[PDB]
This record gives structure tokens, sequence and C-alpha cells, in this order.
């Protein structure tokens, strides 16, 4: 029937009208009306003073930050916060990011929560940090999403001489992880060890997704702002800061071979003390771009680097991932491109509880209706 | 859990927020949004081209206007209008009311179809049209009614010498009917004729109700307003008009009063040229009202009719219907007060299709974010 052919749609988590959706709707027309201001106008006062009551009811009833306990802040910085958090009920443990409504539009222009989403509700991937459900309040986003015990890339290159047979494990993990979100039809365009995460068993996912992209129907994106970390930028992003921005995924690549690179190396490739000076040595790359003689790289590993660190019209990967997974420094012996993530992590977290945070460092109205939080719509997401 | 003291509340066809509410929700967010003026603000635009795609897959699901076949227009007036309509698909017989949303708020104040809704929707009473669902559009409110093939009352009378027999069987319908309404906590407010249904059967229902009031945890209403045909009103509704109007359900007993008359003497007791000759009449009622020498009436249709037609300090009824039950007007023989709606009805129709209609005549953007379809969310009512 029609009828049942509705009831479909309300309830599919994937369709943009289930009924977080909707209750979302309801609610943020309540907030974005509540105001002596324009409760002059006629039906918006009516309006809100029936409803008045029920929707109380209900903000109780929905998911709240008050449903969780703050283990400790985990992760903050420009962008929120990252909380260790104790399910009240379930007992349980999960990271919860805190995301500022406020920052998140009005500065943010290229902050795309909603592919983020999407990607952790819904990748279903091994690779991929996952979300359990997502809430809001006039505030703030906030994300639950599994506890990643083992800490970032920073953090453990920042503790490790990474040889070369660890440096193989990790490498293959994003490549891996990063084929996951290419074949999903996008392109992550911000890979930092930043965003790489450390599960309990000391495996790799992605955990950031803030700046994907879906490619065209030729595998591209047209694009006009540039994005991501200084350090790690492609010179086709870098460039397509001018306008008539138009790459691939091979863009993603650039990013491995940096970091890889500081990996080996323990610094990265185009270090400046000026952000120019990096981006200077980022376009300039065919010169800037060379190896410590202290360092202690194998030719393979040099061979790779290099052929990540060039422009995309010869970049390695241009061609798809199977000439990297092909590559001679990935030849090794305790795993093959199948069974990476079955086999054992060259460093391994001993957490003493489900709450051992050990991995990661202390931390320190309207006039005309504006209509504010229509963005945030749709955003709430439960199961 | 919560969690299921939710999903309660969006399927209680009798919540404030059940699906149908959010749809209406949302449906009408988009049409008090979409126009070239505010889609300058950021967040309106963005959601509406968000939304934009879906919203249409959905209004096309829904119940339509175009689902029904119009057989004919059987009541237009000062209201919007009735029609006689077949369930494209389940083949079957309704009658359809259509209300002007652009009247409905903006000109009446006091034409609350939400009582009226609410009345058919859930009376589920013998004595009230019953309503099988809403629906509105841009334009319109929708009400799909059992259609009763009887006609009104005026339209019987008007046919008809109504003895005596007759009569006592009507206003007992009458006063049973209203009592309904009463004991669910309102006051009708609108007793005339044309609010008097006859289903195939030939027996009463009450079919208006924009003019009922929830009464006080006395039995009373405070209003302002007077409400209701001049012809029938009664003086305390008349006086309300006045500002401190403060009265009970005593008020629907003095229509009733009328209504009898009328039905005995073919005029109404205080017919005027001019409505304030009515009013005047209708305030002067110790003087104004009496018989013509030439009606047949009995003493007791009579005492009854002037028990009504007095100041609700005296007037029958005040203490109850049960004294009213108790007239002797009432004594007869086809009917007790508990069986009357099993009897044989005095005018049985006699229809020759599904759609014989044989009982009733032939007929002949914004600046500001202004909000005109709040006042209608919640309205489309299913099953
Ligand atoms: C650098 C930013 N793009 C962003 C990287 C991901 C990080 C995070 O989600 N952390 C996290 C998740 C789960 N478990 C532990 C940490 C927060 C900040
Ligand atoms: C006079 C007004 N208060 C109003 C009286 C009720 C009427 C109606 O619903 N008619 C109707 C319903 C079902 N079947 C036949 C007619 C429409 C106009």
């Amino acid at each position: 029937s029609r009828q049942r052919k509705l009831e479909a749609l309300i309830r599919d988590p994937r369709s943009p009208i289930n009924v977080e959706s909707l209750l979302d709707g309801l609610n943020s027309l309540v907030l974005d009306l509540d105001f002596p201001a324009l409760r002059k106008n006629k039906n918006i006062d009516n309006f809100l003073n029936r409803y008045e009551k029920i929707v109380k009811k209900i903000r109780g009833l929905q998911m709240k930050a008050e449903d969780y306990d703050v283990v400790k802040v985990i992760g903050r910085g420009a962008f929120g916060e990252v909380q260790l958090v104790r399910h009240k009920a379930s007992q349980k443990v999960y990271a919860m990011k805190l995301l500022s409504k406020f920052e998140m539009i009005k500065r943010s222009d290229s902050a795309f929560f909603w592919e983020e989403r999407d990607i952790m509700a819904f990748a279903n991937s091994p690779w991929v940090v996952q979300l359990f459900c997502a809430f809001q309040d006039d505030k703030y986003l906030y994300m639950v999403m599994e506890y990643m015990p083992g800490g970032d890339l920073v953090n453990l290159m920042s503790n490790y001489d990474v040889p070369e047979k660890w440096a193989k494990f990790y490498t293959a993990e994003v490549v891996l992880a990063l084929d996951a979100i290419h074949s999903m039809g996008l392109i992550h365009r911000d890979v930092k060890p930043d965003n790489m995460l450390l599960d309990k068993h000391g495996h790799l996912k992605l955990a950031d997704f803030g700046t994907c992209m879906k490619m065209d129907e030729t595998g591209m994106v047209h694009c006009d702002t540039a994005v991501g970390t200084p350090d790690y930028i492609s010179p086709e992003v870098l460039k397509s800061q001018g306008g008539d921005g138009y790459y691939g995924r091979e863009c993603d690549w650039w990013s491995v071979g940096v970091f890889l690179f500081e990996m080996l190396v323990g610094d990265t490739p185009f270090y400046a003390d000026s952000l120019v000076g990096t981006y200077s040595k980022i376009m300039d790359h065919k010169n800037s771009l060379c190896f410590p003689e202290d360092a202690e790289i194998s030719k393979h590993a040099k061979n790779l680097i290099c052929a990540f660190l060039t422009d995309r019209e010869v970049r390695l990967g241009r061609n798809g991932v199977e000439e990297i997974k092909q590559h001679p420094f990935f030849k090794n012996d305790q795993w093959n491109w199948d069974n990476i993530r079955e086999t054992a992590a060259p460093v391994v977290p001993e957490l003493s509880s489900d709450i051992d945070s050990s991995n990661f460092d202390d931390i320190e109205i309207p006039k005309a209706f504006v209509g504010n939080q229509l963005p945030f719509i749709g955003f709430t997401y439960y199961r």
C-alpha cells in the first residue's frame, strides 16, 4: 500500500525523514522560535504554547548528555572535545565527541559533520571508528563512538623508533582504510597521524571525516578551498585554493607518502617555520624533498615515498590501489593484504581497566526568524 | 524503557506529537519558508534544498483530495463546502468537508476546528457524525465523514407538518446527543436544525462542533464573544458579547426550546426583520414569547417550551438532564430514554443508491517569516 511505503521511510535510519529527523525538526523549530521577540507574531505564539508541555517530556525521554559520566577529557582543541565516558545505564565505556554548534556552521563552511556521521554510522568497516549514537542539544552535537584505547599515530611515532617492519604495517593498514573510504565513493582529504587511532589490540582505524567528499562519476571532485593540515596537503589541494580545483583520490596517497616519511625519518618532509615556507616547499617538492643522511631507510622505502610525493599526473595510485599494494616495500612475512588486521599488531596496548587512558595526554537572541538549528536537523541518530 | 515510552506517544493518535503532527510539522515548515524572499537567509535555503526531494515523494504518498471523486456538492456556504465523495480505491461513499485555511484563522477567531476534529474523531458516539480521516493541503482542510443521507432538520421541518408524536422523538434525540457532548466536558453553543443531520435510517446525529468549549471544573465557561445563529442564541451568550460572560450548559437547552417551538409552530419564536429586533426579542423573552392561536400544541408542549425559554437561573436542565427527561411532554409509547435510537424513526429515508442525494438541494507571498501553517499542524488524522 501507499501507507506501508510511508512507514518504510519513517523507520529507515538512512532516510532523511526517519523519526529522528522529524523530532529534530519539531525540536529545532521550537528553539528557533521561542523568543519574546517573535512570539509577538500571532501564529508563532499560539503554536509554541501548544507544544510547550509535550516537548519538555520528550526532551527528557531522549538521549541526553546526562545519560553519561565523564571519565576525563582525552582530546580537546580547535574542534570541540573528546571525552572518555561511561554510559550510566549500560555501565559501558565510550568515547564521546562534543561539537560546538556555534562554530560548526558559522565559522566552518567546510567541516561536514553530515559526511562524518554517515561514515561512522554506516561504514560498518573494521577500518572506521564506529558511531553508536548521535544527539544534539541547543549548544552541541554529541557523538558516541568506540573508545580507541591505543591513542593516535602521532602519539605512537612520538614514543618509538619505528623500524620499517613496523612502518610497513601501519602504512598498509592506512592504505586499506583509505581504499575502504574511496570505494565508498569518497575522498578523505585529511590523512594525518592525528586522524589515525589504534583500538584495544593496537590496530588502526580512521577517526575523523569532516573533510570527505563524494566523487564524480569520473572519480574526481571540483573544489575551491584547501583543506587539511599544512604539513600534509597535496599540491593540487593547495592550488585548489585559487579557484578551479579539480582532483581525484590520489591526493590521499600524497598524504600517505608524507606520513611514511614522517614515520621513517621522524620529521615531516616539508617542515618550515612559516606555513608558506611549508607550502613553498610542497609546491617545490621536486627540489624540496630529500632524506637526511643519518636517516636509516631502505631504498624501497625511499622509492615508495618518492612515488607518492609527486604530481598527480605521475603519482602512484592514479591507477588504483593495486600498484601501491604491489610495491616491493610491502613484501614481508607477517601478513598479506587480506589477513593483516588479524595478524599481530607491532605495538600492543596493555590496558589495566576499561578506563585506562594511558595512551592519551592530560588535557588543559535573534530579531528576524534566523533559523540556526536547521542545518542540525536529522543529525540525532539512534542504535 | 525510556525508548518505548517515546514510541508510545508517536503512535498514540490522541498524542499532539503522533506521526501526523510531525509530518504536518515538517510539511508546513516547508511551505512557510519556501519563498525567494527568505531563501536569501543562509539556513533557510540549505534546509529547503535538502528535504526538497523527499517531501515531494511524501506529498504524493499521503492522503490527497485526488484519492476521492466528487459526486456533487451538497452543502456550500459561509464555511466552505460539503461534497458527496467516492473513495476511489475502496469504492466507498463519504461526505467530505472543505475548509478554507485562509478564512479559518485570519477571519475566524472562534471556529475551533480542533474541538470539532477531536469530537468527530474520538467521540465514538451514535450521536455524533464520525470522522474517518482528515487531511490538509496548502489551501484546505478536508474532513472525511459519514454521509448522512437523511438531510438536516431544517430540510425535514421544511417538508412536513411535524406532529407532536414526531417532535417528541427529535427533541429526545437532540437531548441525548447534547448530554453526550456535555458529559464529555463540552458545551455545544450552536444547537440549530442545520447542525442536526439524519442517517440512513432517519435517526439524528450532531454534525457541527466548531463552537464547543471545555467547561470549568464547575461546569461553567468564561466568554466574551457571542456565537451561534441569531435566531437561537441564549440571552446569556448574547450578553457575553459585552465582556464578562459566564455561563453553563443550560444555554444549549435554551436553543432546544427554540428548536421545539420552531418545529411545532413552523416559525422561530423570536423572528424579526433586523437581527437586533431578534436580539431585542430574545432579551425581552418574558414578554416577547408566545403562541399563535391557530398553532395546535399541547399544554405540555407549551410548558416545556416555556420551561426552556427563560433565564438560566430558572431554566429547565440547570439541575441536569434528568428533569428534562422527566417532563410529561415526553411520555409516549414508542420508546423510552434507553432504546430510542433502536426504535422506528418517524421519517424513513428511501435511498435508491449509495449516492442518492435527494434530501439535499442542488447548490450554486510574505516578507517576514509569517508562519501561517502553524495552527494547522497536527490536524491531519488517519484511521
Ligand atoms: C584531529 C581531529 N581531526 C580529531 C581526530 C580524531 C579525534 C577523535 O575522534 N579521538 C578519539 C576517538 C575515539 N577514541 C579515542 C580518541 C578527535 C580530534
Ligand atoms: C451549518 C453548518 N454549521 C454546517 C452544518 C453541518 C453540515 C455538514 O457537515 N453536512 C453533512 C455531513 C454529512 N452528510 C451530509 C451533510 C455543513 C455545514
